[PDB]
RNA sequence: GGUCAAGAUAGUAAGGGUCCACGGUGGAUGCCCUGGCGCUGGAGCCGAUGAAGGACGCGAUUACCUGCGAAAAGCCCCGA
């Protein structure tokens, strides 16, 4: 399911990128926030790798 | 006074020269430190877990440097 959680931020980042290429990018911060949420969402995966499996 | 003769002698500067006054150019000199030099003393290896050094990228807007690496001027934990 974590891939499902990731690609939603991906698609919003894509359509938001399109909007930036056009005439409307009124909240630039929503960009890097979404990128944050991807990094976090992957970093958490790393913590379930070594945990449990040892 | 006036003609006539003889004689002497000034001022004109086209442009120049010396001096002065005033500027332009140009970056010496003084002052300054963001940069260096040396001695002393510490510390002294890095890499197949990918080194040293690079290439390409990551910004709302990014050409250069800096930082980073598709999780890309950052992500998690701890302390101040
Ligand atoms: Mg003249
Ligand atoms: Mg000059
Ligand atoms: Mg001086
Ligand atoms: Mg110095
Ligand atoms: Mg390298
Ligand atoms: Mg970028
Ligand atoms: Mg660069
Ligand atoms: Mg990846
Ligand atoms: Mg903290």
């Amino acid at each position: 399911d974590f891939a499902k959680e990731i690609d939603a931020r991906k698609k919003e980042l894509m359509e938001l990128r399109f909007q930036a290429a056009a005439g409307q990018l009124a909240q630039p911060h929503r960009v890097r926030q979404l990128r944050r949420e991807v990094a976090q969402l992957n970093t958490v995966k790393a913590e379930l790798a070594r945990k449990g499996e040892q």
